[PDB]
């Protein structure tokens, strides 16, 4: 499927070249060509996923969520079969295992001699993986699929503050505050953030208030608030628009105007970026970008300036590759850009599933809570269609969606919720209204050490260098981590019981898929690949984009905040080259 | 095996008739033959079980704990198979499961039609039941296998508090006192406790010096304590011999005396007891014991007095079938016994294993309590002898074996250890030296309606009336076993973390095999089965023994307890009796 | 457990030395004490399991086969934990596997820090192991668990066809036949072969006349009989006496002249023969045996005659650390006996197990063959008490006990019945009447590549070499394995369909037990370790016991067999040391 945008022409060089159709990408495309600018974007996936809007006879719009589909809506259980089918696993350490009760007669790996696996990175060391570490593909990229929380990262009122989440912008804390509360307000309204979508769920209300009763009669107060999501409940209740590339890009095919602006071609290859030259340390500007069409051709695309918003992994993956101009486990070596794939950061994750007390089927069937008319309508409506249901919830009411904000008290990110991204077989002899999820992420401190770097002479599926990582923990980390088992350990028991296969227990790393710092974007040149607008230092015309500009060690879901730094890097390149 | 020793005769009435040769059973044995009387003793298993001793020229003694054997010394994780081959579970209810994979034409099941198969109980409601609750058969009953933890039972300060562990025996609290304070230290002398036996364990220190400093300092002090055990650490220091039945019935086999007065009848089921007459509310005794040979024929066995110590199952069971002199679903009445098999008791239990935490690695090699030169000692020769192992923890070095006594404050039992009876795959990859066990068993209120129950027309594999369970706990249980779990997540994660597979997670009821109140006994005459000195109301040559006649909802293990009844009992024959 | 048997002598030189109380070492100490010498026993294990046998008043008899206790008859299913709780792996190669979701805190392997496991054997490729083979320890060795299959070994119709189950005695065709038909009589009588125990099922009978009704009528015609069994169905027809040691021990128990002659060293290890020198191929002796008592210490214990007959790794395991008198991956060289654990042989397993058709449930409620009255009353009794049931066979029915002989056409072991060793989890859908196990065992030619090896660094639990495979089968016995799995195919499903979970699959190499040629004896002497009649080349006073001694690729279960070498050669001792 091959959008009818505007068709690519060589030669009239355009403002704007953009890398990646995710919603960071996209936030670029629809920036820029708010501008006036002349945008051609490209996207290594397909376009997978639409909906349909009026033109100003109907408009294909890519990019929507996948998750909005209906029988998606009455059916949820069935969406992890698409998370899984869009995730593809960015490091798989190479194996010999024996299996012992082969048929003798059959082929067989040996001692000597094992089986040449393709796809799994022979550099690996699968101690110090991300083994569950993962990208999508397509347009929208992992928008299409995502859980759509978008809260606000953590500012401490010490300006100075051993830890913080909000990376600074500026060295003047008033300042900080002032372009931060712009951003934030800015992305919010672009990605459409809200919390009153599930204000009128019987779960959420009841696990949101029973927590808040709880912890005021405790030690230490903690504070319960619904979780920020990307979303809109629609005019029939039962249904939610949960939101995407989609309402980003949607006045680039929507507006004829715009429409002229804009180019996207699908399956297309970024390759690399070719330099006016290759010598480190002054300097320099990006040339053209070697694009592929991989339809079953080769493409100099000229621009005034260059975005790569591939994603945290593969928008490092472009900046290493294009450090080949046109001893097997030699990684390719980034001159360029010192600090690319350096201070990387990924999320320790604790997860639990409980069932609620039946303690609290009581509390639904009589809620102590005022103004809450809606729910005792519900309620004794249900009853009345099913009298011999032990549960009073009715059928099709939403899932809990509430969170804890970070604190330094409790330096992690909370989720209190159900996720369409089930862990496990489906608990088959457990009502679905019944169980609770819950999520406690933890943040990393970024070290030199911890590193994604490219092998030489290892492809991906794609032709692109192999990622391999190097990460470990710190020993900070890891007291935090612990702290954050326990925390969630004391929190969940606090209204259910362990739902049995979904115990305590810490996720595999990488699972979070919010690996950061891998272009890393700050103010002390030395230790970035880019400054506070995301430019590439040394490049007048090369900018990055995604969760792996993000300089901090971070505990909440980060697109939010990386759709901030594409405003203030659109901003840059707008001001530049208008 | 038929043991060497004096044969049957039949015309010399005995003093003592014992049907079960577990621990409580031959401490009846024991002390009675101590005192002249001349006693007979029929188990229904085999003798499979023996070490032998010089006689008072070496005599095979029956009731040897099994982990004594030397390939369970050195490979314990091998013995959790002798266990699980010696349990046999009391009552699994039907099942007619379609199995929609079989090939078509194979001999199958259907809606109509389901299987009949031999053993299963069709009377049981699964939703009641206590589906691990078991059995073994043999000389020694459990014994032969079991975790040897021995512990006291809890009295509150105040004789009169709302709940209690220890059991009354009089209505005077001094007395009541005095009492305990002697059959304890009878008990303990007869099963051999210590809680000194791995104080040279580096494991064991670790975990209880670590757990007391760390609560030591805590806003709620918790102390850990030895967990008591009935076992002794021999002179090769990696050999511990666990203790059983054998050293109790030991004198009665080694000394030509204790020889002439003990008959001890193995593979006999005693089948019921018949009664002078079957009438309600008069009194009556025990006409003798109808027990049956079932190895390849009947034998009346009169005596004087008769002890049914059975395992709190059996002993029930036995009982209900004597209610039978020699609505398919309907079961056996107890008229002649109106309390029997109600208020029963289990425990609930939870389980995890964690790792201990790399940093408690730095302690092992360099301890900070002073004075505990044999720790580095043992530390130093390891490191020397494998510089390479990442655990300074010498190989063969014993597993901790902590507790934490029952208060009122934490009704509940804990064991901080490593036991043989694992509950699931045996970790592959993680080493075992740095895995430690948690169980925590919670205590239920012995309530009317808890009943067990024996069916008329169906019968085990010994054609003994079927056991059926019809438990459910009270909202003050389960109040409890959630802070009970909410307590085991807290207490594991300060020296470690969830080994995956073993996380915070409930076991199935009964698993514990603490089941107890089948055969109450105590003061109020109208709820018991039994008095203080365990004769069955109306029966004055009838007495019962084992976890059964323990009436108080209770959390720690019973079989110390349970020895203490079976003093008493038997002090109560023999003064009567001799 | 000391034995009351006849004292130990540290002047007499005893008549007879032996290592192990398996069936093998039995044998000797039979044959032996028979012929008025004096046999001093050790065995490295414990005596789990006696009978009482009376005296020529009851004698306790070590051997017991385990599964005679009433329990493993009313409970088949159970007996595998029993022979789990047995068998101790020999080889278990290292590894060190990532555990991806361990707490980030806990003690961790790393890629060059890995865990050291003691009994991990670090020599060990595990492509070229036998990762279940196992040995058993005790009094009676594997015999007190065995399913007391004891076939003969094929002979061919030629005397130099290539191919032979049954080792060459002689090079006199009528020599060989009559020396092993009476040393084949002499040895069923022993251990007691009967073929007719089962001469009384239902089950047994319909399998074994329909297969050989249907393979009657097919293209190539096989004959189906009952599997010669070493036990006897008792006077109740539920209960059956499987033979093991204690029927061959039995005399020397219980006659005080045998008794007088026969010392008996449970718990001790025959750690090493030491020999009169060591000069390479030049006529030898043994001088004594050491010994070691695992009790809470050395032994030196002298005698004329030595025997080992350990099992046929421990057996090869004792005489290579005897070539120690008194890199790291080097092995223990053995120049005084160059074929010391070489040409060793395996045989390959094929399983599955069947659920039968349900047209034959109306051949049992109406079976068509002459004189099967019998069958029918039970049946008749059967449906008329239990009227609701599918299955028309009785609920304590036989299982089937059917094989068919090895023949030169196809050339593998087959046994179509139920064995106490099932291989996964126990069905809890279908029952167990109509489940039909499929064994099928194929022959490993000897080649001297394939070798079991010791660690000259490396010691099992009980301070010995470790024991190391080196086996690969070859082109011949691969393609043999294949017809073998998919004779079993076609064989099994004329009477039902797989049993889901027990499809058709090989099993782990070595699973089968049968491991032998460690020892090998025949005429050539160069390829040999010992003669025919197992006397060691160049030592005049070194016998061995044990599979090991089996020289040839069979693939019949071999435990008669090397009984009939236990008597050659315990005759060969008697007419030396007359
Ligand atoms: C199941 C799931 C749930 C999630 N839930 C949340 C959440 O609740 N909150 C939150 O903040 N985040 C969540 N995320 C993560 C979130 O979606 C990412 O932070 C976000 O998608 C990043 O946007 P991006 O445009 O920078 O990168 P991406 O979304 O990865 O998009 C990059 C695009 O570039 C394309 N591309 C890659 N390489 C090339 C190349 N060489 N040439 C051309 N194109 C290329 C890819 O195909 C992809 O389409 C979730 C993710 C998943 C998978
Ligand atoms: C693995 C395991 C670990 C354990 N660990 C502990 C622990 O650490 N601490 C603790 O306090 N408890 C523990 N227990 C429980 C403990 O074993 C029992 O409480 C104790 O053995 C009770 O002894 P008893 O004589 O009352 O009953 P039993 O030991 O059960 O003895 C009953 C005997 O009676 C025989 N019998 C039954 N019916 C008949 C019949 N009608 N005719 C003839 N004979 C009959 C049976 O064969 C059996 O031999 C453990 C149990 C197991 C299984
Ligand atoms: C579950 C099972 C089922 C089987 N079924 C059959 C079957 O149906 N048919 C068949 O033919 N075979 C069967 N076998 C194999 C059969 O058990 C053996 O072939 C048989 O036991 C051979 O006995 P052995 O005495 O030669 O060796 P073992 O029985 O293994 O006995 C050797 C003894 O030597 C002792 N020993 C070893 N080292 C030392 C040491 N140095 N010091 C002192 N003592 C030592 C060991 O403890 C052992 O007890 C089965 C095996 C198993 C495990
Ligand atoms: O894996 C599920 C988790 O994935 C993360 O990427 C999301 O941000 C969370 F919201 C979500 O719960
Ligand atoms: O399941 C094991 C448990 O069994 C129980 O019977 C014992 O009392 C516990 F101590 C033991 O840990
Ligand atoms: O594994 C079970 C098998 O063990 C083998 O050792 C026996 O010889 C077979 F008969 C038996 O079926």
């Amino acid at each position: 499927m091959f959008l009818d945008t505007t068709p690519f022409r060589a030669d009239e060089p355009y403002d704007v070249f953009i890398a990646g159709s995710g919603p960071i990408g996209a936030t670029f495309a629809k920036l820029c060509v708010d501008a006036n600018l002349r945008v051609c974007m490209v996207e290594i996936g397909a376009a997978d996923s639409f909906t349909s809007k009026p033109m100003k006879g109907q408009v294909p719009i890519p990019g929507y969520h996948k998750k909005n589909e209906i029988e998606y809506q009455k059916d949820i259980d069935r969406f992890v079969n698409v998370i899984k089918g869009a995730l593809s696993t960015c490091s798989i350490p190479t194996s010999n295992n024996h299996i012992a009760t082969l048929d003798p007669s059959v082929v067989s790996n040996s001692l000597d001699k094992p089986f040449i696996s393709l796809g799994k990175n022979p550099a690996q060391n699968p101690f110090v993986n991300l083994g569950a570490e993962a990208v999508t593909r397509g347009v929208g990229g992992m928008s299409t699929a995502w859980t759509c929380a978008t809260p606000e990262f953590f500012a401490p009122a010490d300006f100075n503050a051993p830890h913080r989440e909000r990376p600074k912008l500026s060295t003047d804390a008033a300042e900080d505050a002032r372009i931060w509360k712009d951003l934030y307000a800015q992305a919010k309204e672009i990605i459409g953030t809200s919390t009153t979508e599930f204000d009128h769920s019987i779960r959420h209300n009841l696990v949101l208030r029973k927590y808040n009763d709880i912890f005021q009669k405790e030690n230490v107060i903690r504070e319960f608030s619904p979780l920020p999501l990307a979303c809109h409940r629609l005019t029939d209740p039962d249904y939610v628009e949960w939101h995407a590339t989609d309402r980003i890009l949607e006045e680039l095919f929507t507006d004829p105007v715009k429409r002229g602006r804009f180019t996207l071609l699908t399956n297309h290859r970024c390759t690399k970026l070719v330099f006016k030259h290759y010598r480190p340390g002054e300097e320099n500007e990006v040339d053209y970008a070697l694009v592929e069409d991989l339809l079953p051709s080769v493409k100099k695309i000229y621009a005034r300036s260059y975005v790569v918003a591939c994603g945290a992994v593969a928008t490092a993956q472009v900046l290493a590759n294009s450090h080949i101009p046109p001893e097997r486990d030699a990684t390719i070596p980034t001159p360029l850009m010192p600090m690319l794939g350096k201070y990387i950061t990924e999320q320790p994750m604790t997860f639990c599933q409980v069932v609620l007390d039946s303690s609290l089927m009581e509390v639904v069937r009589n809620p102590p809570w005022p103004g809450l008319d809606w729910w005792k309508e519900k309620v004794a409506r249900h009853v009345e269609a099913f009298p011999n249901d032990p549960i009073p919830i009715p059928f099709r009411d939403p899932e809990p969606q509430v969170t804890i904000k970070f604190t330094e008290e409790h330096p992690w990110h909370v989720q209190i919720h159900r996720d369409a991204f089930s862990y496990g077989a489906v608990a088959e002899n457990m009502d679905t209204r019944v169980i609770v999820d819950y999520r406690f992420f933890g943040y990393t401190e970024p070290q030199e050490a911890n590193e994604l770097v490219f092998q030489q002479h290892y492809r991906d599926a794609y032709d692109m260098p192999q990622p391999t990582f190097k990460f470990t923990m710190s020993q900070d980390d890891r007291a935090r981590a612990r702290r954050m088992m326990d925390d969630m350990c004391n929190i969940a028991l606090k209204i259910g019981g362990y739902l049995p296969g979904s115990e305590p227990q810490f996720m595999t790393p990488g699972l979070a898929l919010h690996l950061a710092g891998t272009t890393r974007c700050g103010l002390d040149t030395q230790k970035t690949v880019g400054n506070t607008h995301c430019k590439v230092h040394n490049f007048n015309n090369l900018y990055v984009g995604g969760n792996g500009v993000i300089e901090t060690g971070f505990a909440a879901n980060p697109t939010l905040t990386s759709i901030c730094y594409a405003i203030r890097a659109s901003n840059d390149i707008i001001a530049k080259f208008g």
